[PDB]
C-alpha cells in the first residue's frame, strides 16, 4: 500500500506532480493531491506566469478548467512543437498528471527540495515524495477524498 509522488521545482509557486511516474489521476484526485500539499489547482494566469518564470514541462496535468503542458522550447514529440501553455483538445481518456499551485512558495524558481505533504490526513498508505534529485520523503496517510479514486 504505497504511492510515490515525484514532483517538480516550483516556479512562482507552480509544480507538476506525477503519480507512480504514470498518467494516472482523475480531475478529483487532483484537486485532493494539491490540497494535501496546501496548494490548488493552478489557473491559466498562474501557469503563464508560471511559464513566463522558466516552467515548461513534457507531460499532459491538470490545472482549473484544462488539462495543459506548459512548455518553453520547441519540441517534436513535447505538445506537438508548441510553445506557451498548451492546451488539450482531444482526448479519449481522463487521467493525467497534475500541476498544484502554492501561494506561500517563493515568486520565481525554487528548485529546493520538497520535504512535507503537510496537509495529509491520517490513513493507511505509504506516500513518498520522490524529488526529482532523489531525495525522499515518506510518512504514512491518505489524501483521496472520492472512494472511486481508491
Ligand atoms: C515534469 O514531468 C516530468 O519530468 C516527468 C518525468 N519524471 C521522471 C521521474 C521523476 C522522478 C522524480 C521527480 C520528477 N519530477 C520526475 C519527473
Amino acid at each position: 500500500n504505497q504511492i510515490d509522488l515525484n514532483v517538480t521545482c516550483r516556479y512562482a509557486g507552480v509544480f507538476h506532480v506525477e503519480k507512480n511516474g504514470r498518467y494516472s489521476i482523475s480531475r478529483t484526485e487532483a484537486a485532493d493531491l494539491c490540497q494535501a500539499f496546501n496548494s490548488t489547482l493552478p489557473t491559466m494566469d498562474q501557469m503563464k506566469l508560471a511559464l513566463s518564470k522558466g516552467f515548461e514541462t513534457c507531460r499532459y496535468g491538470f490545472i482549473e478548467g484544462n488539462v495543459v503542458i506548459p512548455r518553453i522550447h520547441p519540441n517534436a514529440i513535447c505538445a506537438a512543437n508548441h510553445t506557451g501553455v498548451y492546451i488539450l483538445v482531444t482526448s479519449n481518456t481522463s487521467h493525467y498528471d497534475t500541476y498544484c499551485f502554492n501561494a506561500s512558495a517563493p515568486p520565481e524558481e525554487d528548485c529546493t527540495s520538497v520535504t512535507d505533504l503537510p496537509n495529509s490526513f491520517d490513513g493507511p498508505v505509504t506516500i513518498t515524495i520522490v524529488n526529482r534529485d532523489g531525495t525522499r520523503y515518506s510518512k504514512k496517510g491518505e489524501y483521496r477524498t472520492h472512494q472511486e479514486d481508491i
